[PDB]
């Protein structure tokens, strides 16, 4: 089997992606964000505490004649953001793009954080990374990917995200057509439940590259790219007048700036983000200071290649029994 999803910005800054997901007997559609950095399906829904639903689509169990609660089961997650949900469990068949999994867990949300509820663009997570870190007590629950992988035609799924538009989601092959040259697979570590694997080095615009191993992860559900801050000082030093800004949170710089490109290593081969793709705009409405896409990682913990440098390529999560990461340019 396959399936193939488009997948749709939420604003007009690739904040997220949303893709839609049917769940339940009759279809329930439910717009997900789909994080490779997270391993739990949840939604909201009908037992979602009624003041932290704004606009949200909810899925309820009780209209799907598939649904069953998983008895004596509960979740509980945190985000890298802040951001935070815990509920329930049910049963029931989930569809991405045509594929189906039936007997998927779908974590209905009882309380969800205000970033959630403030977002009315997104009615919830389906995680891709690996079941290890599922957060269903007192047995942990495997992933939509996980519950697919033996009836997929290749144990694979593939992230080909837009720049200011739709993107695609594949599940269990590779279009061919969707990228330029080859595809580089890299070696991932699954240690840390994540798609972690090491970047061979950077560059800045049309400077050299340095060539240095940078350990991080391919998380669809980070919007920004997360480096060292050698790094990042090394890519905003390109720009006249950005700065690193306490009182913002990160780096801004002069709207009036053309930002440089960066690459990043995968293997022998290079994956360039164009300098556009790191202008998250004016920090506030009407500011003449813009956010930028590239932030240290220092106090997360962790190098995060999010959306902004994903969205430069083809990926290839490939869930064979060895996993691997593939890029392509496109
Ligand atoms: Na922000």
């Amino acid at each position: 089997s396959t399936g193939s999803a488009t997948t749709t910005p939420i604003d007009s800054l690739d904040d997220a992606y949303i893709t839609p997901v049917q769940i339940g007997t009759p279809a329930q559609t439910l717009n997900l964000d789909f994080d490779t950095g997270s391993s739990d399906l949840w939604v909201f829904s009908s037992e979602t505490t009624a003041s932290e639903v704004d606009g949200q689509t909810i899925y309820t169990p009780s209209k799907s004649t598939t649904a069953k609660l998983l008895s004596g089961a509960t979740w509980s997650i945190s985000y890298g953001d802040g951001s935070s949900s815990s509920g329930d469990v049910y049963t029931d068949t989930v569809s991405v793009g045509g594929l189906t999994v039936t007997g998927q867990a779908v974590e209905s949300a009882k309380k969800v954080s205000s970033s959630f509820t403030e977002d009315s663009t997104i009615d919830g997570l389906l995680g891709l990374a690996f079941s290890t870190l599922n957060t269903v007590s007192p047995t942990q629950q495997k992933t939509f990917f996980d519950n697919a992988k033996a009836s997929l035609d290749s144990p694979v799924f593939t992230a080909d995200l837009g720049y200011h538009a739709p993107g695609t989601y594949n599940f269990g092959f590779i279009d061919t057509t969707a990228y330029t040259g080859s595809i580089t697979y890299t070696a991932v570590s699954t240690k840390q439940g994540f798609w972690e694997w090491t970047s061979t080095g950077y560059a800045v615009g049309s400077g050299t590259f340095k060539s240095t191993s940078i350990d991080g992860i391919a998380d669809t559900g980070t919007t920004l790219l997360y480096l060292p801050a050698t790094v990042v000082s090394a890519y905003w030093a390109q720009v006249s007048g950005a700065k690193s800004s306490s009182s913002v949170g990160g780096y801004v710089f002069p709207c009036s700036a053309t930002l440089p490109s960066f690459t990043f290593g995968v293997g022998s081969a290079r994956i360039v983000i164009p300098g556009d793709y790191i202008d998250f705009g004016p920090i506030s409405t009407g500011s003449s200071s813009c956010f930028g896409g590239i932030q240290s990682s220092a106090g997360i913990g962790i190098n995060i290649f999010g959306d902004v440098a994903l969205k430069a390529a083809f990926v290839v999560f490939n869930g064979a029994t060895t996993p691997t990461l593939g890029f392509a340019s496109k």
